[PDB]
């Protein structure tokens, strides 16, 4: 009598990935540690091939 | 009283001629090396020191 809905197929759908982030916001920034100093980029080159230094 | 290169004390010209000599006249040699690694110039000269790298 209907076409009646019961019985056309119906499609279904998809859209395109979206990137979620887990969050727990990470600073506790600036505090120690920070403040670059010097002998540190002493270390920053060698030496500082383990284990030494003062 | 004389020219005296240590008793006005020129550093230059004296010291290098000493360790040099050094090398030469006693032996060993060889034997022994000459020459070992610079490692240790890291051990003796600094930084790096303090209780001897390997």
């Amino acid at each position: 009598a209907y076409t009646k809905i019961s019985d056309v197929i119906v499609p279904e759908l998809f859209n395109p990935y979206v990137i979620n982030t887990t969050t727990q916001l990470s600073a506790f920034f600036q505090s120690g540690i920070a403040a670059t100093d010097d002998e540190l980029n002493a270390l920053a080159k060698k030496a500082g091939g383990g284990s030494t230094l003062n």
